[PDB]
């Protein structure tokens, strides 16, 4: 994790036949939406760049800051096949809930 920012960054993924590879918790309270599990060998993984304990903040241009998890896994889930992510990496507060 030497290489992952404080701020906000930009990840693009390509959905497979397991989704994009990675499930999500929070979005509610404090907690904004969390990766929580990423897929081994699944897009996510394969990428190399998103991590446990990152915010989404942002799926092709929907803004998830205050999403709820539903509205958070809907967006996920129609965001085509290519999809950018906006995440800023947060593990401590990820673990203050998690």
């Amino acid at each position: 994790e030497e290489d992952i920012p404080r701020e906000p960054r930009r990840i693009v993924i390509h959905r497979g036949s397991t989704g994009l590879g990675f499930n999500i918790v929070g979005g509610e309270g404090g907690e904004g939406i969390f990766i929580s599990f990423i897929l081994a060998g699944g897009p996510a993984d394969l990428s190399g760049e998103l991590r446990k304990g990152d915010q989404i903040l942002s799926v092709n241009g929907v803004d998830l800051r205050n999403a709820s998890h539903e509205q958070a896994a809907i967006a996920l889930k129609n965001a085509g096949q290519t999809v950018t992510i906006i995440a800023q990496y947060k593990p401590e507060e990820y673990s203050r809930f998690e």
